[PDB]
């Protein structure tokens, strides 16, 4: 027996959790087993295994008979408030407040987060996860095929598209061949993004497809005529091959793909995993150097970034309405916001990826000399997933090199991340009108937007059709009531 166990009687809870498109819950996962030893209750996961969808999974789920006891993964937000509601996941507020310190602890001082977690009913539906840290992605750029090229760093998007057509002409990595391909993302939406570039947003927030707010009205990227003009240029970028042919099809390693390959050219990606590249192909490619860069000046003569941490994230888990045991799991959630088990969702296992040295976890060696980032490693053995946890900058400082750390004190000092999007509190009524066209909206927007980019569709021509059709599927309806939500609060 251990004085951390929530429940004196062994417990197994069955958990579907399918996140990032490739990962399901593993109850062999060091961590898993760590916590369950400590805790008294096992989870058992039974997620497909065989499915790249992750919002698919959860939907294929909720259509496949009685639920599990636990669902988790990344942005479920909307699903958990909306399938709350209608009674499939359990209200937390009162398990919390009488068998949860950590979170209740949590919550008093973090007022933001639970306001951003609550539903239009007043009810918690999950426990989030919580990042920590500021800023999340900035541009990089390969400084050594700008010096052997003999140009400058680009200052302005015009110099920008000067540079990547070098990138693509010139023959950079000198193997005589047309194989560069100047950027490259692990996110299909970034290319998205480059309508910044242009003077248009795509993303109110680290949320994929968010609103945003200018001048007290309430706005979304995709449409916007700004996005039209924006797309248009994406466009000719990615025609020109600027832009990574199979950017909607590479995704989660295309880093070691193409730098590893070394014919990426540049990309816009998180700071610490990013900058770990230079290290990682040392070997191979002497003088591979990735550099943080400024963002260009863009048509609206401004810089901007326009990703930053989202605290909280759109991502946790619930405790659903088949459930025969809340309190047990409530306490079992609740160790994670405890010291010990905030140390091991964030750090992995003691003594087998971390060793508390001077009262501090700190990684082994192993781990930080690996090839692979350490949130890789640590997706692997169970840590750093999205289930409701506390996230501890720590961990990640440990693996953020010299490279990383300065382009993270530039992003800060210069201050070119954009104000953020903090979402409003939506009425019930309101939030009827959400969960009826949003979703739909939303999948329909990022198709548009792939066929303009591939160009399948004339982003002109097509952009009446493209209105018409948003407000035939409700987007304006929509639209509507986050704007009165949003004159509510302010
Ligand atoms: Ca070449």
């Amino acid at each position: 027996r251990e004085a951390t166990w929530v429940t004196e009687k062994p417990l197994t809870l069955k958990i579907h959790m399918h996140f990032r498109d490739k990962w399901v819950w593993d109850e062999n996962w060091p961590v898993a087993r760590e916590v369950a030893r400590l805790t008294n209750v096992k989870l058992v996961g039974v997620a497909n295994r065989a499915a790249t969808n992750s919002q698919e999974q959860f939907n294929l789920m909720m259509a496949s008979g009685q639920l599990p006891d636990i669902v988790g993964g990344d942005n479920l937000k909307d699903k958990f408030i909306r399938y709350g509601m209608e009674g499939a996941f359990i209200p937390l507020n009162k398990l919390i407040d009488q068998n949860a310190p950590n979170l209740k602890a949590f919550f008093k001082t973090h007022p933001e987060v639970q306001r951003a977690i609550t539903a239009p009913d007043g009810n918690i539906y999950y426990l989030p996860y919580v990042p920590d840290g500021l800023v999340s992605r900035g541009y990089f750029i390969r400084q050594d095929w700008l010096d052997k090229l003999h140009l400058k760093t680009p200052q302005t998007v015009d110099e920008l598209y000067t540079v990547l057509k070098a990138f693509k002409e010139k023959d950079p990595n000198g193997n005589g061949k047309a194989d560069e391909i100047p950027f490259i993302n692990r996110d299909p939406e970034e290319v998205f993004r480059l309508v910044n570039f242009w003077g248009a947003r795509s993303t109110g927030s680290n949320t994929w497809m968010d609103f945003y707010v200018e001048n007290g009205k309430i706005k979304h990227p995709f449409a916007e005529v700004a996005f039209k003009d924006g797309i248009k240029h994406v466009a000719q970028w990615y025609k020109e091959g600027l832009i990574d042919p199979e950017i909607f099809t590479r995704k989660a390693r295309s880093r070691e793909q193409t730098f590893g390959n070394n014919i990426g050219g540049m990309t816009h990606d998180w700071f610490a995993s990013t900058a770990l590249f230079n290290d990682a192909l040392s070997k191979n490619i002497p003088g591979f150097k990735l550099v943080p860069m400024a963002p260009p000046i863009n048509s609206k003569g401004q810089r901007w970034e326009e990703d930053a941490r989202q605290i909280p994230r759109p991502d946790g888990w619930a405790i659903t309405a088949t459930n025969k045991n809340p309190v047990e799991t409530i306490k079992l959630f609740d160790f994670y916001f405890g010291p010990k088990g905030r140390e091991l969702s964030n750090f992995g296992v003691p003594g087998l990826t971390y060793d508390i040295k001077n009262g501090k976890p700190v990684y082994k060696d192993t781990v930080l000399k690996a090839a692979q980032p350490v949130n890789n490693q640590m997706y692997d053995i169970g840590a750093q997933i999205p289930i409701g946890f506390w996230q501890d900058y720590e961990y990640e400082r440990q693996w953020t090199n010299d490279v990383a750390l300065q382009g993270i004190d530039m992003y800060i000092k210069n201050k070119y991340v954009l104000p953020q999007f903090t979402g409003v509190n939506l009425t019930v009524e309101e939030r009827e009108i959400y969960d009826k066209y949003w979703p739909d909206v939303k999948t329909y927007m990022f198709e548009m937007g792939q066929s303009w980019v591939m160009g399948t569709k004339d982003p002109e021509k097509t952009w009446n059709d493209y209105q018409q059709q948003l407000k035939n599927r409700g987007f304006y309806q929509v639209m509507i009531v986050m704007q009165k939500a949003y004159d509510r609060q302010y």
